[PDB]
């Protein structure tokens, strides 16, 4: 295969690295690097902790991006710091499990995949040990996505381009932390440790948290997306092992592809959009109103309750022909 | 904003206020109240009780329905005799947390808030009035739902009109009573007190109940739905925080919006169809025999044991070419 | 009715009666028949055992393949030998609750229904004698699947024929199997003795097993799923109570039909699909790489812990272009 090569540096959720949308450029061999690292992490605001397993220290795992007809060559990298073998399985890629049948690494060890990009959309990727680790490594964090665009960049189905100001990748994670008898969640010295607790928990179908980049409140605050009236902001959302149900407070989807497709006609002007458990899915919306919005999950126990809401601070001029308050709160007549 | 006014008489559900399809009327401003109540209810043929909260008194809220392009205006009221605060998000509508940020009303307090309706579809609207009481508001019955109309009524995507001849509203509540030691529903005096066990309940997301308009056969009996053979009939499905699958038990959906958005074509002949949690859909169908139909969520444990079954009486002629009882029940030879 | 009439051999799943796709026939009467059949099965590896309620013997039931206006002519036949009273609802049918209105046997009674072919696509059939006994004799195993093809076989919507080189249909089953106060699964005598601690757990909404063909690893071994690279395999998946979001692992859904039915164009390169409860779906896939793939619902924990899981088997040359192993595992430097 003699092609130009081409590397890139991933960068952390939600940010996305740098890349076109349309290009000139022909197929390249495109260059990324993963290095698992399993540790123990923060959750939430009350200091529960939780054994996570990831790629590149993330959760999710980084975005890569590339276009149609690229080959995309990941160096996984399972450090003798880690416990456990790992591997990689991208939904984007054609046999052997997604790669996962040639990737199987142990701590010590390192693999070179390549494989042909040649389906379109947003695609998880995710680890895939053999048996029941499959379920285990996954709900521990070891997921992300890659998105495949059209060289042409993405289109409505109607012969117009849609363009992107800026992208974000909210990676959703379910997580089963178990409880104590007295109802405290339990805290373990490694994943091993925690795996027959866990387990039991995951067969009972109901997470305990379910996050945003990781953490309750990962997307707030200082870390809150950001946009500007007039931008056109694509939110890919993944979630490699359970549903979800994306919806922007205040906004809407403009165009939505939910099984994250792009040989797809995007859906338009959506409320709340479906990510199926094992998938990705992509929305775009330009922003007409400045002011805070949430980005939920709405099932709304799990976005107000279980840590599934982000934020968005967005700058511009209020639109009161949108929405206006006629008159504000006051005693009732 | 110098348009006319347009009052409109809400009625409860599963009816929907008079209304035109296709309109020659430019944009108005529309103009609905909504008075909120708490109060405690009944939920099931055993006499299960329940601390509601609701729009207009009933679970679900009315159905508003307006055309593309009117401006929507909402008086909110929240009487004295309630004991919460309150406010109102509209799916359908752009900024401000979909009107919750401009509608936080202390019992005894209204306001009013206008949204131009922009996005042509079914949406969700409900209470959201910050932090762990938003999904508490919605599943204690404060939730509904409006239809934004094309001007020029509906249509297949193929250039062809779809008129309805009837609409009905089925709002879907998912509940969450607590149990006591020995396995009764509990009662509570006060919302305030149900507050502590109810969410506790919430956060392991399995409901007690799941109901249409409010409470287990609410929609049967003398209040069955009904159609004629030959009638076309648009079934406007909402769920504000749950998924639900919706189907008619010895028909189809003829034409489906399940995303619930008429930018999109129907999806056409579906035997059951999927509302996201968070969100409206709308199938109509064409009856073609007489009888007795259900209209269930198509898990059938929630259909059948918690309470998610509606009937349709329908009258008119038996076609046998459809379907015959070619041989009743008799011994086997 | 004058039409010819054609009877039909049944085979179990996964396997799926000869028939053709496109065809020159017009309108006939096809004739099916099927037996209930109450047992006691295993449908684990650790020989738990389950009481089965079973059309023709097998979970799902058989798959029935007709074209669009045929009329399906069922003899259902419930021997002596069962203690329950049955019935079959078609969603494939017009009225009368899909038929179930008018099949309601006890043993030792049959029965004969016929309906005509008016949609098209991939259906669910299932018992549904009345009240509670819906759920509980569904997810007991009384579920299969119906095929009602075009005359003209599948399209793309874009003008091209889908010509499948073979078909299988994968039904999946929820199934609540009790424990005792130990944690071990409980045997039952009847169905009915297992009645009321099946119907307890059903309503709690988590089933302990989730399987395809009836039992865990069904659909592996001997009897996995065979292909050969360039195969155009039709998968058709059905739940009749409960969602599930089909994946091919190394592969894609090429074409797919997720709410299952033929009047509506496919969508193109799916990763994950989705089945809402109370529907069957179908997903074409043309083999690239030979190998070992597993077919899963992509919960992983459903699929590799409750049982999930089918392989497929394929023969023919791998192709380095689409993915290679470029450095197999080595220490890192
Ligand atoms: O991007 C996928 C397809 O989108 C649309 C265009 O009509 C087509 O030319 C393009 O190939
Ligand atoms: O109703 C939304 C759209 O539906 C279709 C029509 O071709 C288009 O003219 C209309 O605007
Ligand atoms: O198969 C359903 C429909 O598919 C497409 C074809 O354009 C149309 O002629 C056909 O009737
Ligand atoms: O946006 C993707 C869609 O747009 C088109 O190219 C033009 O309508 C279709 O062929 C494709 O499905
Ligand atoms: O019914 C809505 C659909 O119908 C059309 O107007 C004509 O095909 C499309 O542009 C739109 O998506
Ligand atoms: O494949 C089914 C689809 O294909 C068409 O016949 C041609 O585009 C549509 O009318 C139909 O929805
Ligand atoms: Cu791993
Ligand atoms: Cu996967
Ligand atoms: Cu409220
Ligand atoms: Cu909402
Ligand atoms: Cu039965
Ligand atoms: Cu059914």
């Amino acid at each position: 295969l003699k092609l130009p090569r081409q590397k890139v540096e991933l960068v952390a959720p939600p940010f996305v690295h740098a890349h076109e949308q349309a290009t000139k450029q022909g197929p390249k061999i495109v260059e990324f690097k993963l290095t698992i690292e399993e540790k123990k992490v923060v959750i939430d605001e009350k200091g529960t902790t939780f054994q996570a397993m990831t790629f590149n220290g993330s959760m999710p795992g980084p975005l890569m991006v590339v276009h149609e007809g690229d080959y995309v060559e990941t160096t996984l990298v399972n450090p003798a710091t880690n416990t456990m073998p790992h591997n990689i399985d991208f939904h984007s890629a054609t046999g052997a499990l997604g790669g996962g049948a040639l990737t199987l690494i142990n701590p010590g060890e390192q693999v070179v995949l390549r494989w042909k990009a040649t389906k379109t959309g947003v695609f998880v990727y995710h680890c895939a040990p053999g048996g029941p680790m499959i379920p285990w490594h996954v709900v521990s964090g070891m997921n992300g996505a890659v998105m495949v665009l059209p060289r042409d960049g993405l289109n409505d189905g109607k012969g117009h381009a849609l363009k992107y100001d800026k992208v974000y990748y909210v990676g959703e994670q379910d997580m089963y932390v178990p409880r104590d008898e007295k109802g405290n969640f339990k805290s373990y010295d490694s994943p091993g440790e925690a795996f027959t607790d866990t387990e039991e928990m995951m067969k009972k179908l109901i997470p305990s948290h379910v996050v945003f980049n990781g953490k309750v409140g990962a997307l707030t605050g200082k870390n809150a997306l950001t946009a500007n009236v007039g931008e056109n902001v694509l939110i890919v959302h993944s979630q490699a092992n359970r549903d979800s149900r994306p919806h922007l407070i205040g906004g809407h989807g403009d165009y939505v592809w939910e099984t994250g497709k792009f040989g797809n006609a995007p859906e338009v002007g959506l409320e709340t959009w479906f990510i199926r458990g094992g998938s990705a899915g992509a929305a775009m919306y330009k922003f007409m109103q400045p002011g805070i919005y949430a980005y939920v999950t709405h099932n709304l126990i799990e976005a107000a309750d279980l840590g599934a809401t982000a934020h968005f601070k967005v700058e511009g001029k209020w639109n009161d022909d949108l929405m206006t308050q006629v008159k504000a709160p006051a005693e009732i007549p």
